């Protein structure tokens, strides 16, 4: 009846996707030879991302992957930029694929590891299934399930999703705890029952962004990396 | 070229009847009773399947596989005397072993070569917490953890090959599915996988003839995981 499964939020979560994308994007157009700002790119990608995928929340767009929303959200976003005409197919699809080798932050497979030692761990997310997977093994990131919302065709905060994760691992919601640098993710799984524990994600944006990091009375735990979560839930190994 | 390979559990990768007939032994000796614990994992599968069919048929609504094996132990245990012996806690305790079944020797060698090549995952028919209980007590590495429980259905159904496409994200082509169970792999040929069949002469113990031979259709055939690494090229 105490604590027997931890469920993690990918993306800012887990893996720093701003250091992927920019680092990977300035090595893509350097050797193009044309100027660019990934910066602006990767901000711009992520917001017509999550506008296209409100839409299929909403039920406007029909349901699709989010590699399909990603990948088209990437031509929409292009038509900004003068050198992004100059991508061909292949060219896209291979900016489109950084999304399935998001990096770990440093602290990401020490703590994963440690926390697994001591728990049932498994994402759950909004990502497709096959980059929250690749995700993890080009990480080393170690789990014992791989779960997102795509299983049941939805997106958090929508409570089928976490009842995924409990029909899943099968345990009850005060067994489960739900892991994020997100704040809207959290206080849906506590109002659902399920402990939640907060990781500061100070660089989410990118080194120089302010992101809001402050704790919060319903958290029960707050951490500033997994590898602190792991010290003060007496995880080794 | 081939990108995933998709693991069944029961038999292909773990050892139910050795992991029924030495708790079983264990339960027996605490409580006092001799029981012939050699045929109970013939028994307790019969009356599975048959509660199963009651699932797959539409007769029952969809529940757990995990209750359905704790329902058939229910039925293997009115045919002994000694089955009375063992309350419903005792028989709850017995249910969980399908969470803890033992890996064949070779199962996590071979498992750690071949991810090392390729993506892996299981897909078998149970349950999402019993599989992962499995492979997290064995220490089995996947990188992903699929059952038929995702669709609520069961192999053979295409739905659940689909599931496994869906879900890695590659074509049936790029996909191996591998079983030491025949009609599995046969479904699975019949959608464009390749497949690759381990032979586990043992599955049903010691005393019982298995069928464990080749068919053409295989595109491997192997006696072990680690064998199957072999001819993958996971050296
Ligand atoms: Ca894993």
């Amino acid at each position: 009846m105490g604590l027997k499964a931890l469920f993690f939020n990918v993306q800012g979560t887990l893996v720093d996707f701003y250091s992927t994308i920019t680092r990977e994007g300035e090595a893509f157009s350097a050797v193009r030879g044309f100027q660019a700002d990934w910066t602006t790119v990767t901000e711009q990608w992520r917001a017509e991302y999550r506008s296209r995928l409100d839409q299929v929340i909403k039920g406007e767009r029909p349901w699709t992957t989010t590699d399909r929303i990603y990948r088209e959200a990437l031509d929409g976003i292009l038509a900004n930029h003068p050198w992004g005409a100059s991508l061909n197919s292949a060219d896209r699809d291979e900016l489109n694929s950084l999304w399935s080798k998001l990096i770990p932050w440093d602290d990401t497979a020490p703590g994963l590891a440690r926390l697994r030692s001591k728990y049932i761990t498994s994402t759950l997310s909004n990502g497709s299934m096959a980059s929250v997977l690749r995700i993890s093994k080009l990480g080393a990131l170690p789990f014992d399930a791989i779960l997102t919302a795509e299983l049941v065709r939805s997106s958090k905060p929508d409570p089928k999703v976490y009842q995924l994760a409990l029909d899943s691992v099968g345990i009850e919601a005060h067994q489960a705890m739900m892991v994020a640098c997100h704040k809207y993710d959290l206080q849906a799984a506590k109002r659902l029952g399920f402990k939640v524990a907060f990781i500061a994600r100070p660089f989410e944006f990118g080194p120089n962004k302010k992101v809001d990091t402050k704790p919060e009375q319903y958290f029960d735990y707050y951490a500033n990396s997994v590898v602190e979560l792991a010290g003060m839930l007496g995880a080794l190994e």
